[PDB]
């Protein structure tokens, strides 16, 4: 007769008529709509973590190691390199993905009777894993620059007394870090935590938020990923730094064996050539300057970024744009910003092409007063 | 420094302790029940030049929807049982513990509940409590099988929203009966979950031949954990009606699977039949083991899986001591009167059994 729905299923009803995360499929020439390293990884790499996974491999029949000591203890060594921060393994908790360190940070901080707050336009998976968890999302406005407004953040804070605090930094979509005094008044008023994401630290010109953790222990967690600079969305690991007692608290909350020895043994691979892969970083910033540059040369507004991606506009139509842009083979991301849309910085050849279509599609800029 | 107290941690948290049990130094592991044969060369081989293929591309993200894993799932699956699954019929994740926590994501959660017939599976009451599922118990029977009336009575009076069944069961061994089965389904107003984490070891067909009968309500789980000898690679499954994997997607954490653990679970896939080959000497020694635990004085319940829940001790946490001692390290499930011994190697279970023999001496008469 009839196959069964999901109308049919017993779902929660928070849950229905909601449609799946994601974009769907598309394999076209120019993909810049994830925020992803365009450098694929170096064979010596490819090596490493191949020998890495080899060596676990033979013991695939036993549970991994449950806390991923060794794997933490090599993110607290790259990141003390990093950030002259002196940081241990206690201070170290890692997941599959940010997702899932973001995920675990609400179930012990966040989820149902708490709430959660975002300055928005910021990241579509701040909200989303707040919802997902049953954590109560609160939003307040950043500036028309599309900065940190901080009075307006500061008052929202102390007025609503969110549980937990989100704050990207640098901010994805408009790749704008927040400056360290905004980020100090903030934290003076936040009642709960403040989680400090910083996806793309590694691209910034300013120090990691990391230096704080030190000054706000009972509150700041900074969260940094392996899916951006290090090339590595496709092994899908997260971590966290934050004062010991944190990392208990995700003990609590935590799937025990989340992390399997194969990610653990490829993930210690990839941190073996920190420095082979974040030499990248120089040049990412180069051609996303150069880019940046050529759309403000030709009369595209552009929010200055300190990440590895930019925000541009002002489209009269940014929907219709995005279709464009589409129509000459570049895929770049409306994060729902209206008027302006995200291109990601690629290889050059990628960039040259993004430049070449944004010429054309120039003329669909709003006219000037 | 701060500690955990002064954080502001969930009310609901308090008091709390992490699970797992410490990873202690032992010569025999017999504690949880992971297959005992490490993988094979060809295995080894095929997991490692599947993983460079993967690792070629780590810049990029991985399928958000692991479709050519999933239809591996269903191919093996359906040559397994003889019951036609499809890519539509299963999603996938990070163990069954994953599973698990997206099932109740979906289906429980706040304001609903789940109950489980105990004693069973220690990860069923966590994972419900971890997505804020209310946790309801109903006890088996005596012998540690199903009590239908009373499982059947309890799901009628509370209404639980999800229904928990292991199949065969952790920690007695004992696969419920199709007609216990129906039974509960019969009466669960939400989803029932046959855990069947040991089908690999069961004498008796697959519960995914009931997914067909009863689609709207009915999930099951498996895991490439046990058998299969993939536990490191922390990779479980469901088996549903296609509706079901639709719900998944609202509830999973995208890109959950990575490229790496896509291309690993593939690879050990294509050498189930070898990996499986062990099925029935694991089984073999397992009867062997009971036999001769019998022979020695001890009740042990009848298992349908790669374990053996027996006793009866006059102190079991002490006898699990005893054990230890002797450097054999089973598993205290909690069970006044008994422990959990996992199928090992020959050698590991004459081990077991070889201690076994004076600490029979603390059995109750
Ligand atoms: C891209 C991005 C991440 C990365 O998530 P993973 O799960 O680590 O891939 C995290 N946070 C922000 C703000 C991002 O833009
Ligand atoms: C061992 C076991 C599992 C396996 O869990 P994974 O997360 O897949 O390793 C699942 N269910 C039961 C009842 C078990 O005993």
């Amino acid at each position: 007769g009839h196959p069964v729905t999901l109308d049919d299923l017993p779902l929660r009803a928070d849950l229905r008529g909601k449609a799946p995360y994601g974009a769907p499929q598309l394999a076209v020439p120019v993909r810049l709509n994830t925020n992803e390293n365009p450098h694929p990884p170096t064979r010596a790499l490819v090596d490493d973590v191949v020998r890495s996974v080899r060596e676990a491999a033979i013991d695939l029949h036993r549970y991994p190691d449950r806390d991923a000591v060794a794997l933490r203890a090599d993110l607290a060594g790259y990141l003390t390199a990093q950030t002259g921060i002196q940081l241990g393994v206690e201070n170290i908790w890692a997941a599959n993905g940010s997702n899932e360190i973001l995920q675990q940070l609400l179930q012990a901080f966040g989820g149902p009777g708490r709430s959660a707050i975002g300055f928005v336009p910021s990241y579509s998976m701040h909200p989303i894993i707040s919802d997902g968890t049953h954590t109560e999302w609160i939003e307040a406005s950043r500036a028309n620059d599309f900065g940190l407004d901080v009075d307006v953040a500061v008052a929202a804070v102390v007025d609503r007394k969110p549980d937990v605090v989100f704050i990207a930094s640098p901010n994805n979509p408009s790749g704008q870090s927040v400056s360290l005094p905004d980020l100090c008044k903030l934290l003076d008023v936040a009642p709960g935590i403040a989680i400090v994401d910083e996806a793309y630290g590694e691209f910034s010109s300013q120090p990691s938020a990391v230096s704080l953790v030190e000054e706000y222990p009972s509150k700041l967690v900074v969260t940094r990923t392996m899916s951006k600079a290090f090339a590595f969305a496709g092994g899908r690991l997260g971590y966290l730094i934050a004062t010991p007692a944190v990392i208990d608290a995700m003990l609590l909350v935590r799937l025990p064996y989340h992390l399997s020895s194969v990610t653990q043994a490829a993930a210690r691979a990839a941190l073996r050539h920190s420095d082979d892969t974040l030499s990248s970083v120089a040049a990412l910033i180069a051609e996303r300057e150069r880019v940046t540059t050529s759309l403000n040369d030709m009369g595209f507004r552009v929010i200055p970024s300190d990440a590895n991606f930019v925000l541009f506009g002002e489209f009269a139509d940014a929907p219709a744009a995005w279709r464009r842009y589409l129509e000459a083979g570049i895929l770049i991301r409306d994060v729902g910003i209206p008027g302006y849309l995200r291109a990601t910085t690629g290889l050059a050849e990628e960039n040259d092409a993004f430049l070449r279509a944004s010429a054309r599609i120039a003329t669909d800029l709003v006219p000037v007063t």
